[PDB]
């Protein structure tokens, strides 16, 4: 838990993001996700 695998990248509700080398963190876009964006 509180982890992502190296390199992938994710989705998180509308916003995508991709894990950082350490698998701790994720750089992620920002978009407010109102209903139906995903
Ligand atoms: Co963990």
């Amino acid at each position: 838990g509180s982890s992502c695998t190296p390199g992938t990248t994710f989705r998180n509700r509308c916003n995508t993001c991709r894990c950082g080398s350490n698998g701790r963190s994720a750089s992620c876009t920002l978009m407010a996700c109102p209903p139906g964006s995903y």
